[PDB]
């Protein structure tokens, strides 16, 4: 059986002297088996013999120093795994998934040691994982800026830290491996747990593979969450308001919305109602104009000039070519006026509402009757299933090379195709989720400020009558009143600040209200901004242009990678 280890490195900050100054590995199935050294060569020697699976939390970082060594020691990339060859899996976007170091073959069996990224299985920081999973974690951290000459001697303190960091990840991964959750990513673990429940046989019949051409057309109807900032509040400091968040958005749509499955049926012109093929995607061409008092919902695919992440008020003179789910089209007709419409073609699908009920009940039950690690993993199982259905078949990522400086460099590999799971399911799940948010926001049009996938922000502190009946703190798919603020300022999508009313309960601060609060918690949300940077933001300086050179970024130098403080600007 191949073994499994939790690994970690401790690198130097010098842009010139970049090298591993400490390492450590621990057997996931036997934590008594562990070693902490201070030589990459010593480590790599081990890596070559173990013939096992290794896991680093944030392979992107450690996976660098590993490539540098493999290259300066008889290895080079090779998709078909050859002796002293090493293949990889990296995406055009720069996400590391696996490094498969091959040494040779014995019979027809492949002698190798694969290196995986634990961050892909547990999408959180070690600190956070420890906290939420309730695993012993030492406070403080190894002095990062301290001269460490080659062959440096690791102190007992650093040793303890290094052991703790890898023991946490080991304890976490073991809980998943103990349940068959032995996949590379969270999504895949979720898909696996899903197949276990309905059986692979049924899965195959229900979710047929589609022809790349058909899948390309369905993909045209896919969209993400609904993130929109009302212009009426753009860059203005406002008063009291409140925030509502849906209780498990996606899992909720999966639990009770009419979703597609099976083989699609192509049709010409405008879809005709068919009880056995309830859902459909329509290829339509038209012009549109936003109806008075309605939120925009139509977004034209990025780069097909009109604009990227913005919702159109009108086609502005030019014809729109769209592929919409029946949910999206229904919503569009309620909010817009359509003109010069031409129904081209489309696809029909059979649909049911009972496809994920058992999967959700199971894991939710577990989530309800568990705590610590078990609880968090059940949440992960439930929260990672929807994404898997929507996967860009074009798995064409970067291919490793050695830059003339002795630094790691990459270049585009070529088109590789990973046949689809079932895209139609991704289209409708996201569509239903958008419908949930948009209709709720539209119902509160006079008070609506901002929307972001599963939450709506409104002015005022009283729960709107139109949504009173679907507001609850825990029920699935219902809206929960998350917080109330005394003042806020929204600059753009996913970019805002608030002063949240907080009250003390059982010795800890929790969201309060105007009639019951003891403190005001300043909160900053901005894509890209780091913890440290947020501490310098205030109501009188939070605006477009804000800048600080406090956002470190991976700058690959000879040996591995180093973090150099770059500039961060609110644009």
């Amino acid at each position: 059986p191949r073994k499994m280890y939790s690994c970690a490195f401790e690198t130097t900050t010098k842009v010139e002297d970049c090298r591993v100054w400490a390492y450590g590995y621990m057997n996931i199935e036997d934590h008594s088996e562990y070693k902490i050294g201070n030589s990459l060569d010593e480590f790599m020697a081990w890596v070559l013999k173990v013939q096992a699976d290794l896991y680093f939390h944030n392979l992107k970082f450690a996976g660098a120093f590993i490539i540098n060594w493999l290259e300066r020691n008889g290895f080079k990339w090779s998709a078909d795994g050859l002796p002293n060859t090493y293949n990889t899996i990296i995406s055009r976007m720069g996400q590391w998934y696996m490094i498969d170091i091959c040494l040779g073959y014995k019979g027809k069996r492949k002698i190798h040691t694969v290196i995986y990224d634990s961050l892909k299985k547990l999408p959180f920081p070690v600190k956070k994982i420890a906290k939420d999973f309730k695993l012993t974690v030492l406070k403080g951290d190894i002095d990062y800026h301290k001269e460490r000459p080659v062959g440096y001697k690791i102190t007992p303190e650093e040793y303890a830290y290094i052991k703790n960091d890898i023991q946490i990840i080991a304890e976490a991964l073991l809980i998943q491996f103990k349940q068959g959750l032995d996949r590379m990513t969270a999504g895949s673990d979720s898909l696996k747990g899903f197949k276990d429940i309905i059986t692979t046989k049924k899965f195959k019949k229900v979710f047929p593979t589609l022809s790349l051409g058909l899948d390309k057309e369905v993909r045209y109807a896919y969209r993400g969450g609904f993130t929109w900032l009302n212009d009426r509040f753009k860059e203005k400091e406002i008063g009291e308001g409140m925030v509502f968040d849906v209780n498990s958005l996606y899992p909720a749509q999966m639990y009770s919305r009419l979703l597609p499955y099976g083989e699609p049926i192509v049709f010409e012109g405008k879809y005709v109602w068919d009880e056995d093929y309830p859902l459909h995607i329509q290829h339509i061409r038209c012009e549109f104009e936003l109806k008075e008092g309605y939120i925009p919902t139509i977004q034209i695919k990025r780069s097909r000039f009109y604009k990227g992440n913005e919702y159109l008020k009108s086609s502005g003179g030019e014809i729109a070519d769209l592929w919409l789910s029946n949910v999206d089209l229904e919503l569009m007709k309620e909010h817009y006026d359509l003109y010069n419409v031409e129904y081209i073609s489309g696809l029909k699908f059979k649909a049911t509402t009972g496809l994920f009920k058992d999967f959700i009940d199971k894991w939710t039950y577990i989530k309800t009757t568990s705590e610590g690690a078990i609880k968090q993993l059940a949440k992960l199982m439930l929260n990672s299933l929807y994404g898997k259905f929507a996967s860009n078949p074009d798995v064409t990522g970067k291919v490793p090379y050695l830059k003339e400086n002795g630094a790691l460099g990459f270049r585009l590999g070529e088109e590789e195709t990973k046949d689809p799971v079932y895209t139609p399911m991704g289209v409708f799940i996201t569509a239903w989720a958008r419908y949930t948010t948009i209709t709720a926001a539209q119902a509160c049009y006079d008070r609506i400020i901002y929307c972001d996938t599963d939450s709506i922000h409104l002015t005022g502190t009283e729960i709107p009558d139109v949504i009173k009946d679907i507001v609850d703190p825990k029920k699935l798919g219902y809206w929960a009143h998350e917080s109330t603020f005394k003042r806020a300022k929204y600059l753009r999508q996913k970019t805002y600040i608030q002063d949240i009313y907080m009250k003390e309960v059982d010795g800890k601060l929790v969201e309060g209200s105007p009639d019951d609060y003891t403190d005001i918690k300043f909160s900053v949300k901005c894509a890209g901004m780091t913890d440290k940077i947020k501490k310098e933001v205030t109501f009188e300086n939070f605006k477009v242009g804000f800048s600080r050179k406090m956002k470190p970024k991976p700058v690959q130098v000879p040996g591995g990678v180093v973090l150099v403080d770059d500039t961060f600007t609110i644009k």
